């Protein structure tokens, strides 16, 4: 009954949040990790130095911080919605799978791509590893699910909010930009300014 | 519906990714010494991989590009592929490796997809750094989860081919366990033993 793929940025298009600035909070070091931004940005080294003043953090703190960050409203809606239209629905991000692993289950995700950190004794070592570790890592995933579940540009759809889900969006026949930054809302395909999921549907 | 995985090294491809790199720029005693002690208990693969890539440093990705794509493949490759893909086999190689050879492999034998690591490149030559899929023991079974889930194939119609213990992560999650010319350890675990480097030999089980 043809088979589609739909694709989901997670932070701030997901979870109304940013995952590595609640976990720096909670661990008292979001002014620093706030300014930690390095440049038309690198988005590894700014993720690597992020994660390192992440230390020490035990992860039953990390993981739930994590398994607590707020949803946008419609999330469960849009995604049954997806399913129930022979969509797979899968999930990128250039946050955790701490944090994606348990989204994935809740929201019934077909699959969550995201990166891990590194744990030691009982805490987090401050590394970072994973699937999404440079900035042009969605689009090259996106390519890499089209040829592995065999579905076209044509049937697949992608939503996100920043400057990152560029490289997702060239992949891409329909680009829903989210409340997001003005470089991506000026190539999506359609605009949504409420911070509602449902208002996809339509689509 | 059904579901094939491959390992790389010394499964697809008669060679070692990392050591044909290491001695192709002179640094395979070094590189060498860590494989060891990593087969040998010292030091985790995680760490292994790391310090293995560090070795590499400033080598041409031209050249480190070249020599990932002269590996020379298993006979019967092709025709497994081929083989497996008549009985409705989605094919797919995993690798502790790095992408810049299973990336190669994986369009010249037309595999649906292949899960590797990654080789950083500053200024068009290796930076000596490794991230990525891979990076750890448990990460293929941990992969070939994800892949079942995303998929919805069951273990019942997974056949996974291995050659070393890294392979026992995807082993526990395969009704069909194919240990291609391997290490004691995951013959033990095994269902089918190959002894031959002939990767046809499959042909007869699918
Ligand atoms: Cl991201
Ligand atoms: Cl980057
Ligand atoms: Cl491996
Ligand atoms: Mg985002
Ligand atoms: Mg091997």
């Amino acid at each position: 009954s043809l088979q589609k793929l739909a694709v989901f940025d997670f932070d701030s298009t997901l979870v109304n949040a940013e995952t590595i600035e609640s976990l720096a909070r909670a661990w008292g070091v979001f002014d620093e990790v706030k300014t930690i931004t390095l440049k038309e940005t690198d988005f590894h080294k700014s993720l690597i130095l992020r994660v390192s003043k992440l230390k020490n953090m035990p992860l039953k703190l990390a993981k739930e911080v994590c398994e607590s960050l707020p949803l946008f409203e419609g999330a469960l809606e849009l995604v049954s919605a997806l399913k129930e239209k022979n969509y797979k629905v899968v999930c990128f991000s250039g946050g955790f799978d701490l944090a994606t692993n348990h989204y994935r289950d809740l929201l019934h995700l077909d699959a969550a791509f995201s990166n891990t950190l590194i744990v030691e004794n009982d805490a987090l070592n401050g590394l970072v590893t994973g699937h999404m570790m440079f900035s042009h890592s969605k689009g090259e995933m996106l390519l890499v699910l089209q040829r592995l579940l065999n579905i076209s540009k044509t049937n697949t759809l992608v939503v996100g909010d920043g400057a990152n889900d560029l490289s997702m969006f060239k992949h891409a026949h329909i680009k829903i930009a989210f409340n997001a930054k003005e470089v991506l809302k000026q190539h999506a395909t359609h605009c949504i300014n409420e911070p509602d999921l449902a208002l996809i549907k339509p689509l």
